[PDB]
RNA sequence: GCUAAACCUAGCCCCAAACCCACUCCACCUUACUACCAGACAACCUUAGCCAAACCAUUUACCCAAAUAAAGUAUAGGCGAUAG
RNA sequence: CCUAUACCUUCUGCAUAAUGAAUUAACUAGAAAUAACUUUGCAAGGAGAGCCAAAGCUAAGACCCCCGAAACCAGACGAGCUACCUAAGAACAGCUAAAAGAGCACACCCGUCUAUGUAGCAAAAUAGUGGGAAGAUUUAUAGGUAGAGGCGACAAACCUACCGAGCCUGGUGAUAGCUGGUUGUCCAAGAUAGAAUCUUAGUUCAACUUUAAAUUUGCCCACAGAACCCUCUAAAUCCCCUUGUAAAUUUAACUGUUAGUCCAAAGAGGAACAGCUCUUUGGACACUAGGAAAAAACCUUGUAGAGAGAGUAAAAAAUUUAACACCCAUAGUAGGCCUAAAAGCAGCCACCAAUUAAGAAAGCGUUCAAGCUCAACACAAAAAAUCCCAAACAUAUAACUGAACUCCU
RNA sequence: AACCCAACACAGGCAUGCUCAUAAGGAAAGGUUAAAAAAAGUAAAAGGAACUCGGCAAAUCUUACCCCGCCUGUUUACCAAAAACAUCACCUCUAGCAUCACCAGUAUUAGAGGCACCGCCUGCUGGCUCCACGAGGGUUCAGCUGUCUCUUACUUUUAACCAGUGAAAUUGACCUGCCCGUGAAGAGGCGGGCAUAACACAGCAAGACGAGAAGACCCUAUGGAGCUUUAAUUUAUUAAUGCAAACAGAAACCUGCAUUAAAAAUUUCGGUUGGGGCGACCUCGGAGCAGAACCCAACCUCCGAGCAGUACAUGCUAAGACUUCACCAGUCAAAGCGAACACUCAAUUGAUCCAAUAACUUGACCAACGGAACAAGUUACCCUAGGGAAGCGCAAUCCUAUUCUAGAGUCCAUAUCAACAAUAGGGUUUACGACCUCGUUGGAUCAGGACAUCCCGAUGGUGCAGCCGCUAUUAAAGGUUCGUUUGUUCAACGAUUAAAGUCCUACGUGAUCUGAGUUCAGACCGGAGUAAUCCAGGUCGGUUUCUAUCUACUUUCAAAUUCCUCCCUGUACGAAAGGACAAGAGAAAUAAGGCCUACUUCACAAAGCGCCUUCCCCCGUAAAUGAUAUCAUCUCAACUUAGUAUACCCACCCCACCCAAGAACAGGGUU
């Protein structure tokens, strides 16, 4: 039914908080192998498949090459922190604007997880960073962490940035902004 | 050669016969064996079950007062185990 | 030196590393009658009333074990442990705080984690670390609720150190198609068709086996004889005079056995080569000995003792594998077709031909050519994990060795 | 009284008043030695979680979240203290009443329950938010430290020795060896070899499928029990009504009978298909099905049968036979009597009792079809009696190596690679629902071995210029890293390395250690079931113990491997780019064997983090001469060439003391 047990975890944030809904378009940072995506198009409707509710639009950008799915457009290879994806992102999006971000990307392991805690923290804050040229206000922001001292750097700058932030809880963090500004 | 080994009574069993014990003084139903104050309290009512029927559910011998014989016969019984 | 794999029990098969046994002494386990048989008495009658009798009747002799559940029921005994409750008592430093099912923290209660301990100090403890510690707190004393029940802030907790239903006595020598056991000597006969079953761990019947009795055929087997199909087709079998032999049927009285295992052979399981499972035939094993290394099932051999005799049966694996040509080739022609051109060799139609004698090319090499050789002319493998595994030996005439089979005293 | 309860002169239990460190009460060391292992502490260079399932323990005093539950409290006394129960608050249901409970109460009351405060949205009930709190389950900052890299020293107990006292489990007999093979399939006892004077003491834990249990795994019993229910059999019991009885004139009580509910009692789970879900099956006939007398292949494969029609002597009797391997049942039948002039059909069926009937006769998908008159689930709370639980040569399938020479590799079978197949070795699967699922392993320590070689080494081929690849032969002496979990349990990822090999060894190894699964006593989430309860599902928590009798073993006493830099050398090679061998020097690491001068932990010493030493070949192939086969040809032809050990150890007073020697013993010194 999905490409990757990730895809799971999705729908167990979705079902409580409910951040996916007909409509929407939702940019999908790490999508590879495809197990978010697949999630995002049934609850927007990306494809179409329900005439009596309005299409979204699912965007997946990750390194590696993403196999070709029914309602999701991807860019492989593209680097997210790279400034020529984000004006790629841009010219494809319906109304260049996102409503929905989500995001998986995690860098290889190092061996060392306190090292890796802070170089995920810079990548989220990478996308923190380009976050509004693609989010639009009122959005929801979702991104994959790993826990550490350093994510209340990220938890902080959300805060300001967000109404909202709620903290989900392998040993994966999710964060959970809602209501840009 | 040490540890040991050996013994013959104590008493008992089954019948017969015959119908058995129960106040020296003191204490003993209250916390028994505790000398010495007003209580009311009163006994009685089918046994069941294991077990047998190769389960189990109706049912399944239990001295009831003469040994023998009538006779395991007449009867009873998921008319069957068995009972008589 | 040579030979030899403890005993009991449970299974087809136990040296088995399956069960039981440290050992010694004592104790500990087949109880019964209808019939039948045998031995006496009497006899158409028998018996010391009854009862049987178409030779019976009376009496004697002679056959039927031990230990073990979890349970059920009845009547007693239990709340001094513990669960909850009743009556009337007691305990709770210090500090911060506030009139707190507050915080810190002794006494006290509890028992989170770790380690020690594991027949221990202890049938639940010690050490450290912990939760609570003015409260739904803890605790001393007396009383209460009792098993078809009590009690329970439900853990199916607790109710006197094994509570999904306490303990004790009695019914009780409960029952157990299950486990284990079942005691002196010697001889004899003795194994594998099935059917039914709330039945496949059992039992009844039959088959088989045993004993006694009566009787006359039994086994082996000459021809003859036993079906057509779906076309045809195996080893055989039944029947059965002779003959070799000595068994067979019937009657009487009962026990026990009844998935056998492996080997040879033919088959069965969706038309499945082995293996598995399951039938059929035969052998062996659960019966001795010898031989294949050790070996229940292969081969040899069975009827039982002693001998410091003898003759034989089966009975010891073989095999060691790859050379090779010598010489020569000029030419009617790049034989035509098609193809950029493909010529002897991209393909193809044709297969002639000079010279003593040479394919209108048999393999190679060129995009294609070139180059070459040949024809012709002369001249049959092996590799795994503790450590290879009898020692050895090509050449003195095949006899000898070898049993509990046979013979001999 | 030195005292009770715990089998003990028991490290446990034990109310209150004072003393709060004593004015009272006591003795941890029997003596010796300073081994190993084990226990408890103390100290530690540099690093500071790299250990590990987990920051368990220890040190230091240490932040911020997530999940669940509100909180304090309560529970499985003896493996679960929790997420479970209780809890204010809220909700539902029932009750109009006094003389032993509720209650000496009366709807704002009492009882039976659900749920778990509050706040918010919502139905008119459900869903969230949130304050604190927790020996709850995860994660993390910082600090911390022997958790580890990598262990070390010391003290005490234990230990060993001398003296006194003196157990237990255990045990068929033992005069108790190793390697292969074999075997009831894992041999100290059997076979073939080898080894072998006899004896203690101290260690070790490979074996004696080690000892004492328990748990688990299915299976069996016409063995139990608990629970549940629309399983069967009942309403005795209790309550409510009706009726009779009884009385008064209406009633009430009592009793009998009957009908309802309540509650309770008794009993049981039929076989077959590895288990379970879903299905099928059980009797009779036919075929595959035993080719020729009869019988005989279960399972399995496939088609049927549980009737119908025609008779109305389908009447009555009676020789002799067959028989589904027993019995029961079933089948054929001359003659005779009486009439006319043993029905077709492979199966087409059911015993006894009983019931009905004047009688003749009739009655069960008793289909579980030799049939019990009538009884289902569940147990992980389970109990009892038992029985089972490494190995199975030739077909299929997969892999490896050859064979075949098709086909790729510009040309080119054979530098590489390879189809259709075959031949050898290895592994796996296999008799029936052309259903679906489910039934021991890591790590620490120490490793033994195989070679089908990952690295180092030797040698051919190459589409090998040179470095560096590919391929093959040969080689097992030596080596084969440290970490993290998102793409988690040995799979990806990070940094490295000459390389991070494939395996076997009862996961090699649990009487050396540990984690998880098979799974269990508690508990929720999802699913199933009326319920009890269940699920290979998700999650949290969660007890095995062992004093070594025997075998084996306890200094092989001694030969070292690898990398990097430099040198040759920027040389050979190549157009450049790039870029070597061999020989030597130096340096580092690891391993093995030692040491204390310094350094460090520390001090008459031990020890590493310190220092010192380390020495043989390899057998694949490459060449000469030279016959069989007068050439040639490295020759399972005669022949030639290349690469075809030493060291250590070694004599024979002792009372007592000392020691760098040591558990005891022994040994060295005592001039
Ligand atoms: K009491
Ligand atoms: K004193
Ligand atoms: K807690
Ligand atoms: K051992
Ligand atoms: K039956
Ligand atoms: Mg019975
Ligand atoms: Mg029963
Ligand atoms: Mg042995
Ligand atoms: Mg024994
Ligand atoms: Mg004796
Ligand atoms: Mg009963
Ligand atoms: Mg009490
Ligand atoms: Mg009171
Ligand atoms: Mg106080
Ligand atoms: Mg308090
Ligand atoms: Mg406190
Ligand atoms: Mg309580
Ligand atoms: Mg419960
Ligand atoms: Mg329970
Ligand atoms: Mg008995
Ligand atoms: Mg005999
Ligand atoms: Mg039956
Ligand atoms: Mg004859
Ligand atoms: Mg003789
Ligand atoms: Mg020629
Ligand atoms: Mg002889
Ligand atoms: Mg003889
Ligand atoms: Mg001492
Ligand atoms: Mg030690
Ligand atoms: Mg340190
Ligand atoms: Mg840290
Ligand atoms: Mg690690
Ligand atoms: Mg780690
Ligand atoms: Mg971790
Ligand atoms: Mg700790
Ligand atoms: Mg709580
Ligand atoms: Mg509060
Ligand atoms: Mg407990
Ligand atoms: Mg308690
Ligand atoms: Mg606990
Ligand atoms: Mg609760
Ligand atoms: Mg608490
Ligand atoms: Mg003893
Ligand atoms: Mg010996
Ligand atoms: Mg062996
Ligand atoms: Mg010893
Ligand atoms: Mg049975
Ligand atoms: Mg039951
Ligand atoms: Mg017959
Ligand atoms: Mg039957
Ligand atoms: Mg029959
Ligand atoms: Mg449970
Ligand atoms: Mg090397
Ligand atoms: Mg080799
Ligand atoms: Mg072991
Ligand atoms: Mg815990
Ligand atoms: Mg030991
Ligand atoms: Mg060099
Ligand atoms: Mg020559
Ligand atoms: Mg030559």
């Amino acid at each position: 039914s999905y490409r990757c047990r990730s895809a799971f975890k999705l729908l167990e944030v979705n079902e409580r908080h409910q951040i996916l809904r007909p409509g929407l378009r939702v940019l999908d940072c790490g999508a590879a192998p495809g197990a978010w995506s697949q999630v995002a198009v049934q609850k927007v409707n990306a494809a179409g498949t329900d005439p009596s509710s309005p299409v979204g639009f699912v965007l997946g950008v990750d390194l590696l090459h993403i196999f070709p799915l029914e309602g999701a457009t991807f860019l492989c290879p593209a680097d997210v922190t790279d400034p020529r994806t984000s004006q790629r992102i841009l010219e494809v999006l319906p109304g260049r604007r996102a409503d929905v971000i989500l995001s998986d990307m995690a860098p290889n392991a190092t061996g060392f997880r306190d090292l890796d805690h802070d170089r995920l923290i810079s990548l989220c804050l990478t996308l923190l960073s380009v976050t509004p040229d693609i989010l639009q206000p009122g959005g929801t922001f979702l991104c994959k962490t790993w826990a550490g001292s350093q994510s209340r750097r990220l938890q902080r700058r959300l805060t300001e940035e967000f109404q909202n932030v709620r903290i989900i809880k392998s040993s994966e963090v999710y964060f959970l902004a809602t209501q840009y500004h």
